[PDB]
């Protein structure tokens, strides 16, 4: 008797992430008038301020993507 | 008797990431007038200020993307 | 008796990242008038200030991309 | 009187690990109040250690603050 | 009186791990009250350790704060 | 008198590790309040250690603050 082994696997797989803002249409988007008026204010501690008519923010810590293979042929241990 | 081993695994796989702002259309996006008026204000600690009509921000710490293989053929330990 | 080994693996795989702002169309984007007026203000600590009609920011700490193989043929220890 | 044989052969392959996506936006304002100390006719006949103060402060923000501590000891007779 | 054989051979494969997506937006304002200390005619005949103060503060924000602690001991006769 | 044989041969391959994506935006404002110390007719007949002050402060922000500590000890008779 005699022995033949044909270890011949094939991988065509896809492992893909699409994260954030994709394929959107924003058509004539119009921020309104922003009108900030201020008198005689006291700030005795940290001020953080953000003023604006129309902001787009995309933040992506995610979309992290991975593939692992580990495979072996053992003949007589 | 005799032995034949063929070890011909094939990989065509795709491991991919698409993260942030992709393929978007921003057609005539209009910032409104931004008008900031201030009088007699006392600030006695850190001021952080950001004034603007129309901002696009994309921040991507993510989308990290990895592939691992391990293969072995062992014949008689 | 005789032995034949054909260790002949093939890799055609792809490992790719697309991170940040890609393929976007910004058609006649218009920042509004930004008008900042200030009188008699006291700042007794650090001021950080950013003023402007129309800003695009892309920041990408991410998109980090890697591939590993490790492979061996072991014959009789 | 027969022989004494001691083999002391520990194996450590262990991991202490940390992954953090972001660490931040920390606002810390520790405040000591007034301290008053008054003292009359006190007698000390041995070592004095004294500390007086309104604030003792530690702010510790490591990107990873992991510990491995090991003692390996062998004592014969 | 026969021989004595000791084989101290531990094995450690352990993992202590952490993953955090984000750690942040922490606002901390510890406040010490007023402290007043008055003292007359006290006698001390041995070591004095004294601490006086309105706030002691530790603020500790590690991105991962993991610990492995081990003692390996062998004692003979 | 029979032999004594000691084979102190530990193996350490262990890892203490950290990944942090970003570390920052820390606002720290420690405030020491007023300190007053008054003292009359005190007698000290051995060593005096004294510390007086409104603030002791440590700010520690390492990109990684990991520790490995090991003690190896062997003691004979």
């Amino acid at each position: 008797g005699s022995v033949q082994i044909v270890y011949k696997p094939v991988d065509l797989s896809k492992v893909t992430s699409k994260c954030g803002s994709l394929g959107n249409i924003h058509h004539k988007p119009g921020g309104g008038q922003v009108e900030v008026k201020s008198e005689k204010l006291d700030f005795k501690d940290r001020v953080q301020s953000k003023i604006g008519s129309l902001d787009n923010i995309t933040h992506v810590p995610g979309g992290g993507n991975k593939k692992i293979e580990t495979h072996k042929l053992t003949f007589r241990e």
